[PDB]
């Protein structure tokens, strides 16, 4: 469990809850632990998507929305230890402009780089200058490319509550 560890569950259930309310897709809140993306907490598809994300288990901090966002707001020294450790080189223009790009917005959208299909949108979740986490959505490309507008408004809102 993620009772004693996670300080702020409570909350972070209740702006899952109504985040898939408001998108009808899965949610989740991620932590960065290493070189990985924890999924501490997951509301779970109301249809039948079946994707990488699974809540208690993790994956590596490098493809996804969730991990961009995580890389992007994390300190330098922090993000070009993982990004060393999985073979690649932080001071790339494709890592150094997407990091950028993500401060200006606010929040990272991506597209099939973990399952086929399946796209990320994500914002952090910050405690003064510090990052904490991440919120996410996890949706078929099919309805994001529908809903793409709605699902960003609604996961920056959700993270901004946190
Ligand atoms: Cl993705
Ligand atoms: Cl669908």
């Amino acid at each position: 469990s993620y009772e004693t560890s996670q300080h702020n569950l409570d909350a972070v259930e209740a702006v899952l809850s109504r985040l898939q309310k408001q998108t009808g897709e899965m949610a989740a809140y991620m932590v960065p632990v290493g070189y990985r993306a924890l999924c501490v907490s997951q509301r779970e598809s109301m249809q039948a998507l079946r994707c990488s994300f699974v809540q208690g288990q993790s994956q590596p901090l490098l493809r996804g929305a969730s991990s961009k966002v995580m890389l992007a707001y994390m300190p330098a020294a922090r993000c070009e230890k993982i990004l060393r450790y999985f073979g690649e080189d932080p001071t790339l223009d494709k890592w150094q402009s997407e990091f950028e790009k993500i401060r200006r917005h606010g929040y990272a959208v991506s597209t099939s780089e973990i399952d086929p299909g399946v796209s990320g949108i994500s914002a952090p979740v910050m405690k003064g200058s510090k990052l904490i986490g991440a919120i996410s959505v996890m949706a078929p490309a099919h309805r994001v490319e529908s809903n793409k507008q709605r699902i960003i408004l609604h996961v920056l809102q959700a993270a901004r509550a946190l």
